[PDB]
């Protein structure tokens, strides 16, 4: 695949198949339109010399209530706690299995990482479709909310 | 105007360990001494970023912003900046904007704000953003955001937005 890039009109989007319907149609109308918006910002990775997508992810400004933090998460922090929402993360089932998944969450931890720099944030949030999808992101140091076992965390230590 | 003073000011800079702060005054007390005790922790912590003015040939504090990111649900947003989007909606908080009361009257909060404004533009390249928030300390500071181009929620005159796109 190619290196992440911008979505943009020149990708090609309407043969996108990850398992989770909510996720393939969201990037097939939704995905263009809210970067316009300013909903969210998502970057894509292209199968060799197309511009098939082949994977995706997502990213806009957020916050999460002490309630719903943990307890490391809150300490001496003000409430609500500054975060950003990785909203939508899928690769084409024709692409599973590579490490495209860990790749493009990677990639998005740096953009936030840098994002950062010039704005306060103090943790990644999730919000995990499925028990599968929780998983793949504990393997990857997400830590469970307290409340609900599906809203992970990641900290950004700074 | 001529404010208190006639000296100048250097470049918005990110604060640090070098910078003086403890005899900073604005004219609002919870301003100064969130400066003083929590401004360097905070940034270390992810809470906000801070941003300072110095006094010419110093590293003494003149004035200074903060940002986090944050989000705003439908009920407290106006119709055209919750049209067709999600709820909530995603903005960047302007958490914190003040001046030492020597240099009040001089544009410094004005060149501040825009530094805020440009800083927030580039951060949107990058992640959803819809607005700049702010909740207004005083009505004072609620008139100096509205001639900037802020507009008041409809259910709360202190809460006011700059929408980006
Ligand atoms: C993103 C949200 O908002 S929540 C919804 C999550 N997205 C989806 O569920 C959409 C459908 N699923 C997918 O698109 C994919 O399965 C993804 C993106 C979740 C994962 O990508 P894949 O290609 O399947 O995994 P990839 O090959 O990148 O695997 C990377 C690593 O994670 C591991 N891994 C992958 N899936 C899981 C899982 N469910 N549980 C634990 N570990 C996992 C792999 O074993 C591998 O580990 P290793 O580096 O130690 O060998
Ligand atoms: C950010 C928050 O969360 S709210 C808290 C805001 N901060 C504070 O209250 C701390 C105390 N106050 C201050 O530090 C300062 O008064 C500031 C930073 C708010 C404003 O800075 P000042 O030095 O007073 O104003 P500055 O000289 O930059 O004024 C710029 C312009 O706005 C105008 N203006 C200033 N105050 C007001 C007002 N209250 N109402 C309308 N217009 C105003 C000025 O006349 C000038 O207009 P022009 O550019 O058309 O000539």
């Amino acid at each position: 695949v190619t290196a992440p890039e911008p979505l943009s009109a020149f990708h090609q989007v309407a043969e996108f198949v990850s398992g989770e319907a909510v996720l393939d149609d969201w990037l097939k109308q939704k995905g263009l339109k809210n970067q316009a918006l300013g909903a969210a910002r998502t970057f894509v990775v292209c199968k060799k010399d197309t511009k098939q997508v082949a994977g995706f992810y997502s990213l806009a400004t957020g916050s999460v209530n002490h309630t719903e933090a943990t307890g490391n998460l809150r300490r001496n922090m003000p409430d609500p706690i500054p975060v950003i929402i990785l909203a939508r993360l899928a690769v084409d089932l024709s692409f599973h299995g590579k490490g495209l998944g860990a790749d493009l969450l990677h990639d998005a931890v740096l953009r936030c990482y840098r994002v950062a720099e010039n704005i306060g944030v103090r943790a990644i949030m999730v919000h995990a479709l499925t028990e599968e999808a929780k998983n793949f992101f504990i393997h990857h140091g997400f830590k469970s909310s307290q409340t609900q076992q599906r809203t992970l965390f990641l900290r950004l230590p700074q």
